[PDB]
């Protein structure tokens, strides 16, 4: 019934291409790019040793209801539609609060709280504890008194309302363990060895589980999990471990993920600057049927995904071009609702059968992963997928220079929405601007493509605000101050060029895109809080436009000024041997 | 010049001692408790892999000049004594800051400040970088423009006052480039090989150097270095690696630090509860002359510190009884100024020779920690040294069933200061006395002594208030909520079995001991939030009760029930087979 969709392209580089990794992948960027996901296969004499043990690896797995783990369903869409024109008409609006760093889940919460009795029941009941332990959320961290002070906020008004009349007041685990478990389960679902069971098979029953309500079927993943705290399953060189000579060759190779962020191609390389998040790999756990729900990566730009061993991970891709399509046929579902909501689209995890999207015109590609292969994933290439068996995978993201005017254009739909950065595109930008040298001439060239177009940006911004009457231009530095003191408003977006500060508050702010939003004190005095005073751009466009067209001279002691300046070779240096 | 003091006892215990750790350190107890510190041998057989790699190990370095190493010059603390009288007749109080983990130097910083000008001078040239840099503190973090903020705040108003007349506005590395380092400076400072020179010679040749104005000495440390992010010099199992069978011993020692902590006999044992920042190791890389000054371990308890290798260890320790006046003679100095800032007593560090603190009738002891060692420290032993040359150590803290009443007193004078607890003493029992069995029976038979000492006083404080004429008694859950929102008003200590909130703050807290400092709102209405209702008494007191003098029934089947319950052996167990 289910029908699997095309499979994205493989790739089997040379020893000498699979040298450089960024290289490779801009090499086979203008073509992996419209499947939006792509395949890579080490050459098999590559197969670095596991660092980690098994046997002593310990975790707390996180779970998944096939059935419920679709969170767009029909009723919970409608349920939210009219909690939302419930909050609408009582002037207020609704806002989704955040809880163990996923959304709440309102409508579960609706529904259980009302199963046993209403508000007053579970809290006369002390039962709000139990209610988080169905919601799946993790003990004993206070979440059921929290859920309670959630509800008793914007659910309990609903309940009143949507119950009789009503309505007066108020208002305003061992990795080792983990297999065994995992391939007892799946022998003892398909009978057979869980080696034996074909992967179309499997595939086939695993969207068949997600929409049948006829059963029920439970399974164990896990993530959220980082190379820092459990360690990463490379070996990698840091104070400690005496690296082996057998694994010297592969700690310091760059297809290990640990080295990707800092290689020169990569943005998060020479910059000493902030922790992005993912500088560092992720680890990825899994069971048979474990999955993860259609996403993108945080600001975008890539991700790459390598499975160190077990049974192989199935993925679907979508071209990065195919983007505002995809979430175009999801928006379909509640219109209304995601108007008031535009955010609550990402939030809301799915898993739409990609023949929906297929046959709503969406390209969508796929692939099976299998024991040391890599998959590299595209900016704003949507993708989710399952694991096969029992197995263990470990990803990172990243960005090149290619991906810098895409990194500009994504802060800018997440400043449209009200989505927090993870940091400032405009700051890392400048950070790059400030050490020119030993930096990829790549990257120097696109910068000032870019930077460029934001100076321009900037002082039209810079010079809209003067004629809204502010006055002083006070000076300070933003990279300095935390980012959630930096933030706007409401936009809300990480400032660092500049931003608007008025005396209704020793400290609220608001970028030069929502001025008026600061504070009803007329623009009156001040203050426009800058960063650099205009002086910049003969500055920093200088250094950077240097080695920019240092190597546009240099191209048009010749071969020993490409080593003291760290050119990139391949190519034009094969004419000079 | 300078003279020895008496050594600290050495313990060579068999490999039947050996076995537990915290059992062999309560036999010693009584002994070493007077000393204050000993010093510990293993059997020699006993000699663990050290886990990390040097070659590639990178610390940032700290950084110490031995001259003003010592904060409790007179020069210093004058000016500090003056600059308290200042601010007492301007109707303020001089409140000292703490920058990037400690407290900051007021008269370093004037001096400097002044050196170069004074306040306005430093900012008009923007020089405020240059000045943290000599004052050491880590660029590019924004020192420089922190320290800028204080000034004006604390110093420019005393800079207008003691310049010139005025005041009218206005107010209100790697370890292994490190070894090359460290032994290169040893071996040239007195033309030996660096194994050569004996420990007598640098001792003496150290303490020269502190008091010696007559020339300059730099050195270079590592330390606040933690086992989770650097990882242990230790070999143990979470995942990271396989272990070697060489290894599978010392992984498993209780004497491996790791497993202190949560060996049967520790109180930071089967409680799963809160970080204590000590569950876990720390690592103290160490010079020629590099340094610890006096001090105690927070909340009084132990420390337990091993030298892994290198050059050896020096210390100078001091018994728990001699420790009020061990602080007496340091008060000494500046009495008047000690009065208006109680704690800065233990926040400015000292090195005060040992001659000193003997001739003024202090216990002091010493040793040489030499590789393969263990340096253990008692409850509020006083304990400062210095490092002979090249070397590696790595230490935790701990507590055992005797500290538990040092513990609570310890509170109850970081309470008479003004001390921020980095934990509550009292919620740490109930967890204990929350989970009865498989605790260890010396810590139930403790707890009941300590917790109906609590329970009496508690009630004693909770029938105090009302007669203040509060009414309304809330019940709130302390530890759930963060640290820093239950501390107190001023106190300021964390607060669990109970304190006292009023309207005029949403949030804002005071111990029970301190019920007045809340507001100027009248007793009036409310409001008590409390923890237990009285109905504590009977449960908890039982739970522990119950293991507690079910022990003392059964030494008064019988070889069975001690292997159900988990009772200890030596002895006992020894009659039966
Ligand atoms: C069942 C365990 N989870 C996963 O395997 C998992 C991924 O493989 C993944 C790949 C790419 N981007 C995001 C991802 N998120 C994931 O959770
Ligand atoms: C020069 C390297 N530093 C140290 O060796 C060092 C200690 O041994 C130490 C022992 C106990 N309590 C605090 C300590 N602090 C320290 O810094
Ligand atoms: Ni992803
Ligand atoms: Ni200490
Ligand atoms: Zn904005
Ligand atoms: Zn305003
Ligand atoms: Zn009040
Ligand atoms: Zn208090």
């Amino acid at each position: 019934e289910f029908v699997p969709p095309p499979e994205c392209p493989v790739f089997e580089p040379s020893w000498e291409e699979f040298t450089d990794p960024l290289s490779f992948i801009g090499r086979i960027r203008p073509l992996a790019e419209k499947t939006g996901i792509c395949k890579i296969r080490p050459p098999k004499d590559w197969q670095p040793p596991f660092a980690c043990e098994v046997k002593s690896f310990r975790f707390t797995p996180r779970v998944q209801r096939l059935n419920e783990l679709e969170a767009m369903t029909r009723v919970r869409l409608d349920f939210l539609d009219q909690l939302a024109k419930f909050w609408e008409l009582q002037g207020s609006t609704l806002k989704i609060p955040v809880v163990e760093r996923k959304i709440l889940d309102l409508y579960a919460l609706s529904k259980i709280v009302a199963s046993k009795g209403g508000f007053e029941m579970v809290t006369k009941e002390k039962k709000w504890s139990k209610v988080g332990s169905r919601l799946g959320y993790l003990p004993g961290k206070g979440t059921g008194s929290l859920l309670k002070s959630h509800y008793e906020r914007i659910l309990y008004p609903y309940e009143l309302f949507q119950s009789g009349v009503s309505l007066m007041g108020v208002q305003m685990y061992t990795l080792q363990s983990f297999g065994e478990m995992a391939d007892n389960f799946k022998s003892d679902y398909f009978n057979m060895p869980v080696h034996m069971v074909p992967t179309e098979l499997v595939e086939k029953e695993f969207w068949r589980l997600v929409s049948s309500i006829e059963e029920d079927v439970i399974v164990e993943y896990g993530a959220d999990i980082s190379s820092k705290d459990f360690g990463s399953g490379f070996p990698v060189k840091d104070g400690r471990r005496k690296i082996l000579p057998e694994e010297e060759e592969y700690a310091l190779s760059g297809w290990n993920l640990n080295n990707m962020p800092v290689l020169e191609q990569s943005v998060l390389a020479h910059i000493n600057v902030d922790i992005s998040g993912m500088k560092v790999p992720w680890l990825y756990v899994g069971m048979c049927f474990s999955s993860f729900c259609w996403h993108i990566e945080d600001h975008w730009s890539y991700s790459i995904n390598y499975l160190h061993w077990g049974e192989p991970k199935t993925w679907y891709g979508v071209p990065s071009h195919a983007a505002e399509q995809l979430e175009e046929v999801m928006r379909e579902l509640a219109p209304e609702l995601f108007e008031s909501q535009p955010d609550l689209l990402h939030q809301l995890v799915t898993i739409m059968n990609p023949n929906v999207l297929m046959e709503h015109g969406v390209p969508v590609y796929r692939t099976n992963q299998c024991a040391g292969e890599f998959v590299v994933t595209f900016p704003r290439a949507y993708h989710s997928g399952f694991n096969q068996g029992y197995n263990f995978a470990e990803a990172v993201n990243f960005c090149t220079a290619d991906w810098l005017p895409i990194g500009r254009q994504c802060v800018n739909h997440y400043r449209r929405l009200r989505r927090h950065c993870v940091f400032s595109h405009e700051e890392l930008i400048f950070k790059m601007a400030a050490d020119p040298e030993c930096l990829d001439v790549g990257l120097a060239a696109m910068v000032c493509k870019e930077l460029t177009l934001m100076t321009e940006e900037e002082t039209r911004l810079r010079e809209s605000v003067v004629q809204m009457g502010v006055l002083m231009s006070e000076e300070e530095v933003f990279e300095l101050v935390p980012d959630d003191e930096r933030q706007c408003s409401a936009c809300r977006t990480t400032c660092f060029l500049s931003a608007l500060t008025c005396s209704c508050n020793p400290e609220r702010l608001v970028c030069l895109y929502h001025p008026t939003d600061l504070c009803p004190c007329p623009m009156q005095k001040k203050c426009l809080r800058y960063r650099y005073p205009l002086e910049d751009l003969p500055s920093l466009l200088y250094g950077v436009k240097v080695r920019a067209q240092s190597y546009d001279t240099w191209v048009s002691v010749m071969l020993e000024d490409a080593e003291d300046r760290k050119y990139p070779e391949n190519d034009l240096f094969r004419k000079l041997r």
